[PDB]
This record gives C-alpha cells, sequence and structure tokens, in this order.
C-alpha cells in the first residue's frame, strides 16, 4: 500500500484511529495536537479508493539517537493485510533519514514489531544524565519510555521493545 | 552579500540551536529545553553559516495549529550575523512550507513587526479562531498555543508583544 505524509486535511480521520483504540491500547491524542504533530506523521491509503485513508502513524524523536514509533493504528475491520507493516517500514526508513540508532515501541503487539528486528527489552537504554534531560519533557509518551511514576498505572502489561539500525 | 542555505534541522544541529534560542532567552523568544527541540527537530529549520560547513546561524520554525492555520516559532539568528538578510532567508522558507501545507493564515507573536511586515504581515487584535476551535486548542500541552489563545497566566510573559498575520 501506499505510504505517504498526512495533510492537515487527513487529521480528522487520523483522530478516528486513534479513537478507536482509545487509552488502553494507544496513548489518546487530543484535536489540536495531532494539527500540531501533523510533520512527523504518516498515512496509508486505501488500496483501491484514492481519498480514504485507513491507517496512521508516527516517528516521534526523543534524543540525538534515539526515535520511537507511536500512533500506529489500522481500521480494525483492515488488519492482516499488511497495512500496518506498510506503515512502520516507512516509518523507520525516515528513521534513517534523520541517522538514527536505535527506535522505540511500547507496545501490547510483541509479535507485530518483532517481524521489523524489534527485541523485547527491560528499563530505559539512556544515561542518567540523558534520562534528567528528558524529564523535561512536557510530552506523554516520553514519559512512558522514562517509566516515570505518574505514567506507571497507565502502561502495565505493554512490552517494552527496541530496534537497532545498520 | 550571499542568501544562506535554509534546511530542514538534524539532530546534531539541536545543540547549536539550543544557543540560539538560550540567546534570545524569555524576553524575546519562549525559552525551549533541550528535549523539546529533539521532539521539535522535524519541524525546525536552520540557516547554515555562509562560511563554517557544519555550524547553523539561524533557526526558525513553522508549527501547525489548526486545519488552515500555522505559526512562525523559535526564529533566531546569531547577533553577529543580525542584519544579512538570514532571518528573512528563514521566513521566506518557513512560509514555503506553510503553502506545501496547504495552509492559509500563518500567525506570529512578536516585537518584530517591521520585519515580519515585509512579507506582508498586519497587525490584529484577539484571537482568530472560532470560539469552538478554541475550546478544542485550550487542551494543548504547548505554551505557544497558550499565547495564541491569550490566556491569563501567560499574559505577563507576552506583554507588549504585537500579534500579525498573514493570508495565504
Ligand atoms: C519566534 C517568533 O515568531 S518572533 C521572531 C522575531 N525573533 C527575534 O526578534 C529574536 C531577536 N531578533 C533576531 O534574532 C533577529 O532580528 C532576527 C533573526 C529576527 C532577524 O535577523 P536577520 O535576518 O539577520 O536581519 P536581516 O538581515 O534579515 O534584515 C533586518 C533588516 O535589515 C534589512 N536588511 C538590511 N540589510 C540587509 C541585507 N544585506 N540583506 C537582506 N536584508 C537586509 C532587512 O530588509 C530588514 O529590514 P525590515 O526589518 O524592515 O524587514
Ligand atoms: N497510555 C497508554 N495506554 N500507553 C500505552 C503505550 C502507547 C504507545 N506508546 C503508543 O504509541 O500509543
Ligand atoms: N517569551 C515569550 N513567550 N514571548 C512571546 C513571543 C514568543 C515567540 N513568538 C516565540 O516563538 O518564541
Amino acid at each position: 500500500p501506499v505510504v505517504r505524509r498526512a495533510r492537515t486535511s487527513d487529521v480528522p480521520a487520523i483522530k478516528q484511529l486513534v479513537d478507536t483504540y482509545a487509552g488502553k491500547i494507544l496513548l489518546e491524542k487530543n484535536l489540536v495536537t495531532l494539527y500540531e504533530a501533523v510533520q512527523e506523521f504518516w498515512v496509508a491509503e486505501h488500496p483501491d479508493l484514492y481519498g480514504k485513508v485507513v491507517g496512521c502513524g508516527a516517528l516521534h524523536v526523543l534524543w540525538s539517537d534515539l526515535g520511537e514509533i507511536r500512533t500506529v493504528a489500522v481500521d480494525p475491520a483492515m488488519t492482516g493485510h499488511g497495512i500496518g507493516h506498510a506503515i512502520v517500514d516507512r516509518l523507520l526508513q525516515v528513521a534513517r533519514d534523520l541517522q538514527l540508532q536505535r527506535v522505540f515501541v511500547l507496545t501490547f503487539e510483541t509479535e507485530f514489531f518483532a517481524r521489523h528486528g524489534f527485541t523485547e527489552i527491560e528499563g530505559t537504554p539512556v544515561t542518567a544524565e540523558v534520562f534528567d534531560e528528558m524529564c523535561r519533557s512536557y510530552d506523554i509518551g516520553v514519559a512512558e519510555f522514562l517509566d516515570l511514576s505518574y505514567v506507571k498505572p497507565n502502561i502495565l502489561g505493554n512490552s517494552r521493545m527496541l530496534l537497532v539500525l545498520l
């Protein structure tokens, strides 16, 4: 499937994908914060219909060398057609374009991301000096990566996976 | 005089960007710590130094605020390189990406009224969004959005600044 960069017109559709997977699975993102993050988002168009989008995804930078894959959602009726994998394949390519070395994921979909080289891990792989700089973030997804105390109850059960690049 | 290359930022550029933002502190620019610069690297732009290959002498960023609305934020140039056309080369680029995003209006909160005027910006009053959108935008964790909404707790941090806007 075609994986293209998101457009402000795509936000209402993107919002519906995130809301579909609610807050237990995906981290909720309100309408404004999606319009602000539109420049790092990607969407998969339906293989036949030109306009409609069936999947979204975003690469979030966390530091000099570290990136994250977040807010990956596919229409419940379109899963198992390779869409989600087509999104990750491109998201990882832009991670390369960004000269990143490690890509993080916090998810229940261990099997899904495993097919891209992701291995499950424990802890936060950053220096305490770097850890201290990231505590200063206003972004919740960063806090879930740092396993900060005030987001812990929202992410128990999720697995921490990581990918290294050539 | 030379028009400098204005390219997308790279994670290696963030430390340099951090010194430019820090240079203009909180009196002029809204301060941005190191992590939020690495997170925003995909919307940031930098002007390369006409002489040093790696180092950057100016930065700038376009932040989308809604379907049609964008903002230009954290635009800074080295004090020793000011008045050499860099900042306008950055703004010219930021506005081009606003078009590629199919935006219609671009907002600015600044003291540099004449600077942005050279691009067609006109001064305004208030927050130009529907009250329905205003309510959706109140939910943001970004301080720059709160300053666009003229929220009460940031008022003392922006007193004196002018609100300008550009239409495409
Ligand atoms: C974040 C926001 O949204 S607010 C943005 C404002 N930020 C700030 O003011 C931070 C403090 N100020 C600054 O950092 C700087 O003033 C900047 C980065 C905004 C602009 O700096 P520079 O680009 O280097 O100055 P620049 O070379 O573009 O020209 C400044 C003036 O001199 C003129 N100009 C003078 N000489 C030249 C020249 N050789 N070439 C091109 N333009 C020139 C410009 O036309 C311009 O006139 P204008 O203000 O009426 O448009
Ligand atoms: N708040 C949560 N339920 N978080 C679980 C992990 C969310 C995941 N990191 C994402 O991309 O959305
Ligand atoms: N210190 C402030 N918040 N000043 C108000 C203007 C902020 C400026 N537009 C910026 O992007 O940084």
